[PDB]
């Protein structure tokens, strides 16, 4: 029922140099992710412009912030394209090697961890702040899976029969436990207004 998977080496160093470098300005996590949600929310929009049916699985185009502090989680939730089990093991569909490549040179020539998502990477920041991610997606084109990695260099992807989710993409992020302002909502609030401003759909914060 689980498989498990290796990173590539270069993706298991990025990940390494994302938990170990000290680096205090954690929050850009969740502009990275917001920003991963919009990209994929433009795609499915863009394929139902010459195909309407490709909404049947969800109309809304949307994300929805939840903070859980019971479960010490934040869990980004978007109605984008979601991704296919080839997706998912292929780096969640980014160019991973590559751009770490390039994410790297342009770190030691003095770029800093926040540039990251000019480098096609920005989902690994989410171990800026969680010991554990869980990714559940639905694409059009496949079944429901989640993929889950608290790093150490590997991933599983297993058929998810939680809570069907039509279309789209959730990303739980199982918070450090000094990371836990990130379930506040004046901080969420906070970050949301100081680097998602401009994001062109509707961000839900939910309250507890
Ligand atoms: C990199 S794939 C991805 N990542 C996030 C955070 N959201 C979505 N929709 N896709
Ligand atoms: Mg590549």
């Amino acid at each position: 029922e689980v498989e498990t998977f290796a990173f590539q080496a270069e993706i298991a160093q990025l990940m390494s140099l994302i938990i170990n470098t000290f680096y205090s300005n954690k929050e850009i996590f969740l502009r990275e992710l917001i920003s991963n949600s919009s990209d994929a929310l433009d795609k499915i929009r863009y394929e139902s412009l010459t195909d309407p049916s490709k909404l049947d699985s969800g109309k809304e185009l949307h994300i929805n912030l939840i903070p859980n502090k019971q479960d010490r989680t934040l869990t980004i939730v978007d109605t984008g394209i979601g991704m296919t089990k080839a997706d998912l093991i292929n780096n969640l569909g980014t160019i991973a090697k590559s751009g770490t490549k390039a994410f790297m040179e342009a770190l030691q020539a003095g770029a800093d961890i926040s540039m990251i998502g000019q480098f096609g990477v920005g989902f690994y920041s989410a171990y800026l702040v969680a010991e554990k991610v869980t990714v559940i997606t639905k694409h059009n084109d496949d079944e429901q899976y989640a993929w889950e990695s608290s790093a150490g260099g590997s991933f599983t992807v297993r058929t998810d029969t939680g809570e069907p989710m039509g279309r789209g993409t959730k990303v739980i992020l199982h918070l450090k436990e000094d990371q836990t302002e990130y379930l506040e909502e004046r901080r969420i609030k906070e970050i949301v207004k100081k680097h998602s401003q401009f994001i062109g759909y509707p961000i839900t914060l939910f309250v507890e």
